[PDB]
């Protein structure tokens, strides 16, 4: 145990190792920017909010620590440190996570700077590279969106999950298909890419039903091959009565754009999730010829997520989370 110190920021009490100095809030879990003295770099410190209040909250805390500890990739958020002031399992009630401070997210970059095709290839390439890694650990993001993409002054990017919200969501998630293959994240990428190319939100729906309406206007109402696969009689009938929107020609939609960018978008923005390009396939697409290195697109170690099936007591999840804090080994 290093030495800790108390400070109040925005009516929140923060107890951190003296290692971390100059704390100033960035967001509300609550996040502070800090100076890491041992390494002399700026970091973000997140104080977990009510981590062990319910069984579901306690499992989320554990899930969050388990995940961040596992993520070891350039284009994915990584855990620099995890600490608790607690001297013992009985004293355990707060969790803090430490990661790189990246100065800005992808909205910010898009909403005032017009991006070149080269900017788009590089930024999307990095999202796909990080996604290949995420997906190889049998993890699905489910909420990919520009605010979950941190970007530095070299436009190097990492994927995170900080916790408008639905403009990037796969149509199957908004019909609560409740199965979801990993290509839901690829839908999200198509939406992000289109917006980097045009500077405009692809599907800026006002509410849930407007969202879907806008999606179908571009990609059309489901074709016969898709409808064939819908096991739910009600879902089928919901779908089949809506006016039968034709699939738009993307070349006629994304006018100024690289024909290779258009081809890739067509392969990502498919209603049928069985037919969407995977992260690994997308990396070898010609759009990214300048960036693609098949020997530098690493996959993750096996990730044991059997805890996901488990129904445990708050204090069990708490103890399990406490073990993970203790076993943490900081990066090189
Ligand atoms: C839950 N989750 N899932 C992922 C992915 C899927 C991107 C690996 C990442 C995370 N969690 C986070 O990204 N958590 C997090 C913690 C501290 C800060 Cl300052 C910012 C974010
Ligand atoms: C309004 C009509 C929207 C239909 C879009 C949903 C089609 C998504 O695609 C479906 O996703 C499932 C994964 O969850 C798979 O099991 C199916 O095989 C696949 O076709």
């Amino acid at each position: 145990r290093p030495t800790f110190y108390r400070q109040e920021l925005n009516k929140t009490i923060w107890e951190v190792p003296e290692r971390y100095q100059n704390l100033s809030p960035v967001g509300s879990g609550s996040v502070c920017a800090a100076f890491d003295t041992k390494t002399g770099l700026r970091v973000a410190v997140k104080k977990l909010s009510r981590p062990f209040q319910s069984i579901i909250h306690a499992k989320r805390t554990y899930r969050e620590l388990r995940l961040l500890k596992h993520m070891k990739h350039e284009n994915v958020i990584g855990l620099l440190d995890v600490f608790t002031p607690a001297r013992s399992l009985e004293e355990f009630n707060d969790v803090y996570l430490v990661t790189h401070l990246m100065g800005a997210d992808l909205n910010n970059i898009v909403k005032c700077q017009k991006l070149t095709d080269d900017h788009v290839q590089f930024l999307i390439y990095q999202i796909l590279r990080g996604l290949k890694y995420i997906h190889s650990a049998d993890i699905i993001h489910r909420d990919l969106k520009p605010s979950n993409l941190a970007v530095n002054e070299d436009c190097e990017l990492k994927i995170l999950d900080a916790g408008a919200t639905r403009w990037y969501r796969a149509p199957e998630i908004m019909l609560n298909w409740m199965h979801y293959n990993q290509t839901v994240d690829i839908w999200s990428v198509g939406c992000i890419m289109a917006e980097l190319l045009t500077g405009r939100t692809l599907f800026p729906g006002t509410d849930h039903i407007d969202q879907l309406k806008l999606i179908l206007r571009l990609v059309g109402t489901p074709g016969a091959e898709l409808l064939k696969k819908i096991s739910s009689e009600s879902a089928r009938n919901y779908i089949q009565s809506l006016t039968q929107m034709p699939k738009m020609n993307f070349a006629n939609v994304f006018i100024g754009a690289n024909p290779l960018a258009v081809d890739l978008l067509e392969k990502m923005l498919v209603l049928d999730s069985d037919k969407r390009i995977t992260a690994a396939q997308a990396l070898a697409h010609a759009y990214f010829a300048q960036y693609h290195d098949p020997d530098d697109e690493p996959v993750a170690d096996p990730y044991d997520q059997s805890f996901e099936s488990r129904d445990l007591l708050i204090d069990e999840w708490k103890s399990l989370t406490y073990d993970e804090v203790i076993s943490f080994v900081p990066p090189p």
